[PDB]
């Protein structure tokens, strides 16, 4: 079997992307965010406290006659970026793009943090890292992936994310159509439950490449490109007036600038990130400094290749028993 379904741009700065999503029985469609750095299926609810629901599509198991509550069973997540959410966990059909799995875990949502509250757009998260993180307890759960992957033509899902536009996520098989040249494939360690892997190295706009090896993981789930403070301060330094603001939270440069591309290494290939794909806009209404896309990963604990990396790209997620990552330039 195969799936393929569009991915769009939640607002016109891309900050996350979300995908169509049909749960139960008849289908209740979802939008969600598939996010390959965790690894939970959790959806806004008819559970989720109605002052932590504002605009929100909502799944409702009592409406599906293929839900069956799964006795006992309880999740907690929090991300990265400080947002969380908890509940309780029902099995149904889920299908993305025409590719259906019975019996996945739908962990519905009782609580979500202000962030998800806030963010209209999105009704959930569609786990695609490693179902070691799954957080489901007292008995760990599988992702979409996981529970498709013995079915699809090929253990595989590629993403293709747009640039303020719409992309694809495809599962099963790769669109030979869909990049430019080949793929070059790279290897992955699984240790952190993550699709991590080592960049050779980069560089900025048309200066030379700097052959350095940066450990970090392919995420869908993150907005922006964090990378380590030496990497993002030479692309910074290439933007006049750009500087570090501790009150805004990173990198901002003035919204008159135009800014380089920023290169980065799969083995002997390079992706190029056009320099408007590091604009991330105003940073508040009307202000005349912008937010950088490039980011610092102090403090992080890991290096992020995001959406702005990651769209910049064709991403094969390679789930064979020893996974590997394909990146092609498109």
């Amino acid at each position: 079997s195969t799936g393929s379904a569009t991915t769009t741009p939640i607002d016109s700065l891309d900050d996350a992307y979300i995908t169509p999503v049909q749960i139960g029985t008849p289908a209740q469609t979802l939008n969600l965010d598939f996010d390959t750095g965790s690894s939970d299926l959790w959806v806004f609810s008819s559970e989720t406290t109605a002052s932590e629901v504002d605009g929100q599509t909502i799944y409702t198991p009592s409406k599906s006659t293929t839900a069956k509550l799964l006795s006992g069973a309880t999740w907690s997540i929090s991300y990265g970026d400080g947002s969380s959410s908890s509940g309780d966990v029902y099995t149904d059909t889920v299908s993305v793009g025409g590719l259906t799995v019975t019996g996945q875990a739908v962990e519905s949502a009782k609580k979500v943090s202000s962030s998800f509250t806030e963010d209209s757009t999105i009704d959930g998260l569609l786990g695609l890292a490693f179902s070691t993180l799954n957080t489901v307890s007292p008995t760990q759960q599988k992702t979409f992936f996981d529970n498709a992957k013995a079915s699809l033509d090929s253990p595989v899902f590629t993403a293709d994310l747009g640039y303020h536009a719409p992309g694809t996520y495809n599962f099963g098989f790769i669109d030979t159509t869909a990049y430019t040249g080949s793929i070059t494939y790279t290897a992955v360690s699984t240790k952190q439950g993550f699709w991590e892997w080592t960049s050779t190295g980069y560089a900025v706009g048309s200066g030379t490449f700097k052959s350095t090896s940066i450990d970090g993981i392919a995420d869908t789930g993150t907005t922006l490109l964090y990378l380590p403070a030496t990497v993002v301060s030479a692309y910074w330094a290439q933007v006049s007036g750009a500087k570090s603001s501790s009150s805004v939270g990173g990198y901002v440069f003035p919204c008159s600038a135009t800014l380089p591309s920023f290169t980065f290494g799969v083995g002997s290939a390079r992706i190029v990130i056009p320099g408007d794909y590091i604009d991330f806009g105003p940073i508040s209404t009307g202000s005349s400094s912008c937010f950088g896309g490039i980011q610092s990963s102090a403090g992080i604990g890991i290096n992020i290749f995001g959406d702005v990396a990651l769209k910049a790209a064709f991403v094969v997620f390679n789930g064979a028993t020893t996974p590997t990552l394909g990146f092609a330039s498109k």
